[PDB]
């Protein structure tokens, strides 16, 4: 908890701890630990928040979302999680916590553990926050987070800007009417629809019948207000903006960054930004737009104008009569001018693309189902039944292809990885690639082009060597794959675990978008604790001992 932590020194937040401070290696011990318990059921004929009755949701603790997890820097996150869904397993991701060797808890279904079994299968997840900042909790069980089953995570600590009232999560997500699994179904043989809706902080308005509400965010006249924005969706990637006011950047994802005012932000599926907004416009109602670019290439709702109010306390109520100005487009593509607090260096000036290095991304419409996504030649798909986890408890080193197993030996070394997005295929699409266990440095891309422009680029050390930046980089946990391109990432070895490479767009990962990063399996097998050994046991007993009595077949990858 903060000793110093106040609205005019947020840099400042207990003895030897601030915004300087190293957070990867060094961790504030409160001796604290903050408990939920999410209860997890299905529903059906459910009214949600814009009137439209859905099919199917997966609720946690009856509501929308989750609980918000509110913790400080350095205490410990404890997690009881029941599942009384009918026949879906279940596993919940921490998107942004790093897991440092915690792994296990990691929630990664088929890789880190079994999925919670149905009809009140129950695990508790425990870790410690050596992050502070914005992130998000959801199932990793195929995309059943599509369903409802998803949450915010807020980690108080030191800030990069001076800031008077934190207001708090604004999660911004798709709404789809149909279910996920239908979705999954749907995607596999046909490209995914646009969102029937976008929920902002739980609520949206219906673009056909206007039931529903805004969200309604109430500004303090001249204060400074930190707001947490994250993208929660499965697909949907987005811009925002405030009319008549900037923003300022103090954080990328879970990572604080030196403060950056624009006029807009895009957000890819998974990112987050905190920013500050200073309330010294005319007291009135603004709009705050969600709006897409990228020539639909990564995303677009049925409802035209998705939109929150931002009320000035103590002006009129009622709408904003201001539409403002359509943001610049952003192409599908995140700002690589972010630039961490706590600064990284490595070596950009020598790089050889070679197999061990590279993770050729392919469409495969060749075979069945129509829509197949590969990695270096091969489609994930874990078995929920046989957890990467357990070949390493039992030294079985014969992975199956299908899991995509990228082994990495090197002990705390930095590690570059070229990731090609399928520069020879019929068609490319952007991808927000997601790293479990760690942030990276986002070290280049290739160039930033119209998303849908179908140009088709492949690294060139020639002159791509120059492109790249080794200079405190942008580092986060999720970036954009440019359509057609390439992206060149880097991550230190210092987490032994294993840890899912993958698009977040839940249709992507589901047919097969991702690898799996084996670091340090050696080292691993040491770290395992005789608690997590039996707990990891325990649930894989009881699933196995339930999937041949699950009415429905696994259809895609598992995650
Ligand atoms: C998870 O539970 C969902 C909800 O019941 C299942 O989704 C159904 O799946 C079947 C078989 O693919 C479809 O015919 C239905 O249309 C789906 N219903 C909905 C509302 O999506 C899904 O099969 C379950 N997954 C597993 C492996 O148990
Ligand atoms: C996001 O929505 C939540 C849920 O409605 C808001 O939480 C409420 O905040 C108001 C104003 O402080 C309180 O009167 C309620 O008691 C809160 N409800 C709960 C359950 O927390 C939250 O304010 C919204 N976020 C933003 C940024 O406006
Ligand atoms: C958003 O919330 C604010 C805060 O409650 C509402 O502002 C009030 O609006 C009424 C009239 O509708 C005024 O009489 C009050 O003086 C306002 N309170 C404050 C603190 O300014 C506002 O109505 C809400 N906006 C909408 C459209 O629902
Ligand atoms: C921000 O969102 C608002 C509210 O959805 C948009 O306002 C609508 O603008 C359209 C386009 O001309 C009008 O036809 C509607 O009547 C407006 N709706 C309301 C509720 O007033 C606004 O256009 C958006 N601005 C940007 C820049 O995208
Ligand atoms: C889960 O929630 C349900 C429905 O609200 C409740 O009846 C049940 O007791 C809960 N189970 C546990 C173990 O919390
Ligand atoms: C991709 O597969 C090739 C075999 O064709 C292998 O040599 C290479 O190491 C693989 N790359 C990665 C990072 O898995
Ligand atoms: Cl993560
Ligand atoms: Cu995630
Ligand atoms: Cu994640
Ligand atoms: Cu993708
Ligand atoms: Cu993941
Ligand atoms: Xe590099
Ligand atoms: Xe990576
Ligand atoms: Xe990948």
């Amino acid at each position: 908890e903060p000793t110093c932590n106040t609205p005019s020194n947020r840099a400042c937040w207990s003895d030897g701890f601030d915004i300087n401070t190293d957070y990867e290696v060094s961790t504030p011990d409160t001796g604290v630990t903050q408990s939920y318990v999410f209860n997890l059921t299905e529903v059906d004929n459910w009214m949600g928040p814009d009137g439209v009755v859905k099919e199917k949701v997966m609720l946690i603790n009856g509501n929308i979302m989750g609980p918000n997890i509110v913790a400080n820097w350095g205490d410990t996150v404890e997690v009881t999680v029941i599942n009384n869904l009918v026949t879906n397993g279940t596993s919940i991701h921490w998107h942004g916590i790093h897991q440092k060797d915690t792994n296990l808890h990691d929630g990664a279904n088929g890789v880190t553990e079994c999925p919670i079994p149905p009809k009140g299968g129950q695990r508790t997840y425990r870790w410690r926050a050596r992050q502070y900042g914005t992130s998000w909790y959801h199932s990793h069980f195929s995309a059943q987070y599509g369903n409802g089953v998803v949450g915010t995570i807020q980690i108080n600590g030191p800030a990069s800007l001076p800031y008077d009232i934190d207001l708090g999560v604004f999660p911004i997500t798709d709404y789809y009417y149909r279910a996920a699994d239908d979705l999954v179904h749907f995607t596999q043989n046909n490209a995914p629809p646009f969102s029937d809706n976008v929920l902002i902080n739980g609520t949206a308005v219906n673009p056909n019948t206007g039931e529903g509400q805004y969200a309604n965010v109430t500004l303090t006249p001249g204060k400074r207000h930190r707001l947490r924005i994250l993208n929660t969706s499965t697909e949907n990637h987005f811009q925002v903006s405030l009319v008549n006011h900037t923003m300022t950047v103090i954080a990328a994802d879970m990572v604080p960054v030196n403060a950056m005012t624009v006029d807009s932000l895009f957000l890819a599926v998974g990112q987050r930004y905190d920013v500050v907004i200073d309330a010294s416009r005319a007291p009135d109602n603004y709009w705050f737009n969600v709006t897409f670019g990228g020539q639909a290439a990564c995303g677009g709702s049925l409802n035209p104008h998705p939109a929150a109010i931002f009320h000035y306390a103590g002006a009129p109520g009622g709408l904003p009569t201001d539409e403002g100005t359509p943001p610049v487009d952003h192409q599908c593509l995140d700002t690589l001018d972010v630039r961490p607090v706590v600064p990284r260096s490595v070596p950009v000036n020598s790089f050889v693309k070679r197999p061990d290095n590279t993770l050729p991304v392919a469409l495969d419409l060749t075979g069945t189902p129509l829509f197949v996504w590969k990695v270096n030649g091969s489609d994930i798909n874990v078995d929920w039944g046989k957890p990467i986890i357990d070949y390493i408890l039992t030294g079985n080193t014969s992975y199956p292809v299908s899991d995509n197993i990228v082994q990495v030996d090197a002990v705390d070394q930095w590690t570059y990885w070229l990731i090609e997005n399928d520069p020879e295929g019929p068609f490319s699409l952007p991808h927000p690639m997601h790293l479990h266990g760690h942030d990276f440095l986002v070290l280049g891309r290739s160039p930033d082009v119209p998303a849908a422009s179908q140009q088709r680029f492949v690294f060139d050390p020639a002159v791509d060597l120059a492109r790249l930046n080794g200079d405190n980089p942008p580092r986060r946990d999720t970036t954009m794959l440019p359509a057609g391109g390439w992206l060149l990432l880097a991550f230190r070895t210092d987490n032994p675990g294993a840890w899912l490479f993958h698009c977040h767009i839940a249709w992507h990962v589901s047919g097969g978008l991702s690898v799996d990063f084996l670091e340090r399996p050696a080292d691993l097998r040491q770290r395992i604790s005789q608690e997590d050994e039996d707990d990891f046991n325990r649930v894989c007993d009881e699933w196995r001992a339930y999937w041949p009595t699950n009415p429905y077949p696994k259809i895609d990858s598992g995650l």
